[PDB]
């Protein structure tokens, strides 16, 4: 256990909030500071396969997760141009007994205020309104600076502050590589959509420079849907990129069961989508970057929030074996034993994520081979998703 | 039988030669005139497919062609770059039998020759240094005008005057559309060809904007090798572009054993790519354009010659057929039901081939794709190759 470790955690995120709960469930002393005002996430949804619900269960949050989640039964591809089903991954009892757990959708929000909750109950110091403005190592200490003037000392430093991370300039002066893809979301009430048939599954289309995703929220309630499709602006040079006014030309090409998703998208607002070119070493003396701090990804896998969860996990199981009697002196160790356990995967997922993109968006006959791929593959192998949904840190 | 009937043949490459020979065989009265002053054709190979092969065994042609050709046992699919195997097409029993005859490989000039010689013991004229200058319907004839002044009666003639027809400006205006790529050939006696392994198969390495592909001819004893790549000068306005001096850069990103083959090559002469947009009707009277005159393709399936040859099995058997009793005016109906049967064939190898070919030159993510695809099919089905390898005119 941590009992006599002190963590300082800069970033509140779903990042931050996993790594004050799995960090404060070991009985470290930690203190978490997040910038904006109040905690909070987007209400929209996320989807978090079961390499994140095995973890959820272990730090004992994932009933109450599931209660207001919703469970779909399939993820289904489609092509975005014909309404084809192309092929569907099973997310039945097979799956689940394999990967230890559920695929899952939430709101964001949701799982968010959750994890908050339990990182509260198991007694993480929670502070908003606060920016964490340096972190520095001066001796066996993390120093840390904040924006009231105050410096506050402890035994390591978790930078949290996500894509745009400026404790990451302490390790690299790389800069986010846009995509120069858009995404759009938007949640509506179920009946309230028009579908020619009902959905119970994540379905999503994919198509020439585009894709557009459904599943349902909140057990049926609610559906969520998100549009990303390759922005014309980008390639222009204009900075405010990805505006609503691409939209509608976007998705002309596709069928109009996905060109009618597109009016019940959030259109004030949208997310550019950028990552980072994969980094190795993400320690700086006794802060650690973390979640997309540390590995920013494209969406196409999902694992994003997965990650940081994962990140939590591999931190408070490996110093809890380690600093128990190692004690202070061990932190720089169990540091490097992290980092070396999670960039090679993370660093998978950002690359291998973008191949997958790549795949999904495909045109000419580039996508007949794609789509010929998808529809003959054997569905009882799992050789391609082992890899993401069946790891583990256990040690 | 043809006993009573004359045809005159425009063209004497191996469409107008397997007409002639079709035709004599039937009976007919056949006059050919080509203008080249020596039948002939390149020394280098072609590949026929069992649709071609079972045609030339009913002529009593191909035990004579066979003991000069070469007896694949697959064809061989390896990626351009790595040189790995993707799949093969298994030319063996099974194949055979359900074909109904070998794929097999030659020398053009061999092939030429023997349906050449063939035509002339059936009874069919063949006139060698005369271009047609024209051929009109009068009446129940076609009237064909040769360069020497003279004018021919017969009862039908056909178009066979190749890529470059000046025939088919009687039934169309279109041009032949470039497809930016260019084919080089050459024939090295087998053992003075550097190779790790030994070739017994038709070896095809597919990569980005290239191809390359090998297979033994005369019974193992010469190696024939040909290079189609995408030629830069094309896209720049090159009036005689393709040139070898776009070679070495063409293949610098492929494997050694493609770079290699380069060398052997010709390079004092090429053939840049060129097809026609497919059309419905090949007739003009009593004038049928048949072989490349009518339907010209890339050379992706290895049929362009095969679909001449099964021109003239159809125009032969459905002209016994029905000249027999309805006679010298049957003939308009006559090619009107050949050109019904064989556009729709002729027409999907030229469209298909292009996506085909297409497939072999992906980049990126559409080479991983494809590579995947051609790796995990089902080696047992005949889905992809039955419409090619299992048609038949016969009625
Ligand atoms: C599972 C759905 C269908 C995916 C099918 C095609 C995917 C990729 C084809 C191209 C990659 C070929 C890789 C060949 C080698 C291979 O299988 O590696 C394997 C690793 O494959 C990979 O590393 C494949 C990477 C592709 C990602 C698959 C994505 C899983 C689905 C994510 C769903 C997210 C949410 C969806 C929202 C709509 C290991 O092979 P080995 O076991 O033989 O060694
Ligand atoms: C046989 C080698 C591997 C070819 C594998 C992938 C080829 C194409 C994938 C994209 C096309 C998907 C078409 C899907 C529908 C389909 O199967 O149609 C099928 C028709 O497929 C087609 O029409 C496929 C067209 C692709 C051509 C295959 C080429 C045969 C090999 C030629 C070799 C030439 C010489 C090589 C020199 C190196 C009918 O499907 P159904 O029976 O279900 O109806
Ligand atoms: C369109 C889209 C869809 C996605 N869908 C999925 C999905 O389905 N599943 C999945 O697993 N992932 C998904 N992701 C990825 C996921 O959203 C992120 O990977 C994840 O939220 C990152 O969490 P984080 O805590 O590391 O960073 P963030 O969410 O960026 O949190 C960082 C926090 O730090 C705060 N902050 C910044 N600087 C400071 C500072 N100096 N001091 C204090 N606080 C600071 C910020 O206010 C913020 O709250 C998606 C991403 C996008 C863009
Ligand atoms: C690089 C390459 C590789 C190929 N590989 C294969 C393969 O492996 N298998 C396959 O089946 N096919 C293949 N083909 C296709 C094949 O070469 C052709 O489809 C085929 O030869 C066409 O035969 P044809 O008799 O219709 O026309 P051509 O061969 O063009 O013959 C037309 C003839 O008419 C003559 N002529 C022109 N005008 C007149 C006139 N006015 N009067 C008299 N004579 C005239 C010409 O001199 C010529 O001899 C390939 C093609 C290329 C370019
Ligand atoms: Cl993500
Ligand atoms: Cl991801
Ligand atoms: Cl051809
Ligand atoms: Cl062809």
């Amino acid at each position: 256990n941590l009992q006599d470790a002190r963590i300082i955690i800069a970033g509140g995120g779903i990042g931050g909030a996993a790594n004050a709960l799995a960090l404060a469930q070991k009985g470290a002393n930690v203190t978490l500071f997040e910038r904006a005002s109040e905690f909070g996430e987007v209400g929209a949804g996320l989807q978090v396969g079961p390499h994140g619900a095995r973890i959820l269960d272990s730090w004992g949050v994932l009933d109450d997760v599931l209660s207001r989640a919703f469970l779909p039964k399939n993820i289904v591809f489609r092509d975005a141009i014909t309404a084809e089903v192309l092929t569907k991954i099973d997310l039945g009892s097979e799956f689940r007994g394999r990967y230890g757990g559920p695929f899952f959708v939430t709101h964001r929000s949701d799982l968010h205020a959750t994890l908050v909750d339990a990182a509260r109950a198991a007694g993480a110091e929670l502070h908003t309104g606060v920016t964490v403005t340096d972190v520095i190592t001066e001796g066996d200490k993390a120093i840390v600076s904040t924006d009231d003037g105050r410096t506050h000392e402890a035994d390591i430093a978790l930078g949290m502050d996500g894509l745009k991370s400026r404790l990451r300039e302490k390790i690299s002066g790389d800069e986010p590589v846009s995509s120069g893809y858009a995404a759009y979301r938007g949640t509506t009430p179920y009946r309230d959509v028009e579908l020619d048939e009902d959905i119970e599954d994540v379905v999503g289309y994919i198509g020439p420079r585009c894709h557009f995703i459904q599943y349902p929220l909140r057990g049926g309630e609610m559906l969520n849907q998100v549009a990303v499709f390759e922005s014309p602006g980008f390639k222009n040079g204009i900075e405010n990129w990805g505006g609503p006014e691409e939209l509608e030309q976007a998705y002309a090409h596709c069928h109009e069961n996905v060109r009618r998703g597109i009016d019940y998208l959030w259109k004030d607002r949208w997310w550019p989508m950028y990552d980072r070119e994969p980094i190795e070493n993400w320690v700086d003396g006794r802060m650690i970057l973390l979640g997309d701090a540390a590995h920013p990804p494209l969406q196409y896998l999902a694992s994003g929030a997965v990650m940081a969860i994962e990140d939590a996990k591999c931190l408070a199981d490996y110093a809890a074996e380690d600093f128990s009697t190692g004690g202070n002196s061990a932190w720089p160790q169990i540091l490097k034993e992290v980092n070396t356990e999670r960039a090679p995967r993370c660093n998978r997922i950002l690359t291998t994520g973008r191949m997958w993109g790549e795949l999904w968006h495909l045109d000419g006959t580039a996508r007949i081979a794609r789509n010929e791929l998808f529809r003959t593959r054997d569905t009882s192998s799992y050789k391609y998703t082992d890899w993401l949904w069946g790891y583990s840190s256990d040690r």
